[PDB]
């Protein structure tokens, strides 16, 4: 099984993301970014908005609070000359994302800023990139894991906090890091509304091992008691009709549904610039 799975369907599309297309589509809950191209001139107007919550569409920001990201309207050219104490490395695998010391004030801040033109612009939900740093900064050897862990715990609770002043039902998703959990004490576990996580049946195309697969779902299955709804992204979709793609985004939808994880199938790419309808399947008849 009796999962909580209060949405049929979901869709996660950072890139061209077009509220009219959204709101006709059948998707019932959609994260998209708060900007039509990232930056500060392509926010997405309070209307725009309106347009899929009038269709009944539950739009969500994806706000990443554990990197700094050069495109949008906090970054500050002064960056490179006098570079903040928190402002890291880039990320290998992501060319303009930094890693970011999340637990200095001056970040917090930028995040809150960025949480106040989200709020205004009328979305129902955030949904929360790069809880994982909490992991990079204790890789680096920088801070021990429990404290790193604790203050990205933290951070999450103010930003709770914050958002829910103003907008007191606001849903609040993080993405992957669910193994924070272990550091909790009930308090993140009660907040958050659910989670969403990247990669856990496949890596792309690539099952994962089983049990990888298992310790991830320990996590997720003892919130989904706790009636915190779980939103899963695989990028399993190679984009062909060909009959090995097409199964294995049915076995991954099995898998994620017979887990009380409501699938969405993105392409392989990881590009998200698209609202990925798959014929039959996505979303469902």
């Amino acid at each position: 099984e009796g999962w909580f799975m209060p949405f049929d369907n979901w869709l996660y599309q950072l890139q061209n993301a077009d509220p009219v297309e959204i709101s006709s589509s059948g998707f019932e809950i959609a994260v998209i970014d708060y900007s039509k191209d990232g930056s500060e001139s392509g926010e997405y107007s309070p209307e725009e908005i309106k347009i899929m919550v009038d269709a009944g569409v539950v739009p969500v920001a994806y706000v990443n609070i554990g990197q700094a990201e050069d495109y949008r309207f906090y970054w500050k050219e002064s960056w490179y000359t006098n570079t903040p104490e928190w402002l890291g490395e880039e990320d290998p695998a992501w060319p303009g994302n930094y890693f970011v010391k999340y637990w200095y004030n001056e970040w917090k801040e930028i995040v809150f800023s960025y949480l106040d033109r989200v709020i205004d612009q009328g979305f129902k939900g955030i949904y929360l990139d790069r809880i994982d740093s909490f992991e990079y900064w204790a890789q680096e050897g920088v801070i021990s894991r429990r404290s790193a862990a604790r203050k990205m715990i933290n951070f999450v609770l103010e930003i709770a906090e914050y958002v829910r002043e103003r907008k007191p039902d606001m849903l609040i998703i993080p993405q992957n890091g669910e193994n924070i959990l272990d550091f909790d004490d009930g308090q993140l576990a009660s907040t958050v509304s659910g989670w969403a996580v990247e990669n856990l049946f496949y890596l792309k195309t690539i099952p994962l091992e089983e049990n990888e697969t298992k310790s991830r779902l320990e996590y997720l299955i003892r919130l989904n008691r706790k009636g915190k709804f779980i939103l899963s992204v695989d990028y399993v979709d190679d984009g062909s009709d060909s009959f090995e793609n097409i199964s294995r985004i049915l076995d991954y939808y099995e898998k994620a549904k017979r887990n009380g994880c409501i699938p969405y199938a993105a392409r392989s790419d990881l590009e998200l610039d698209e609202m990925n309808v798959i014929e039959g399947i996505q979303p469902p008849e």
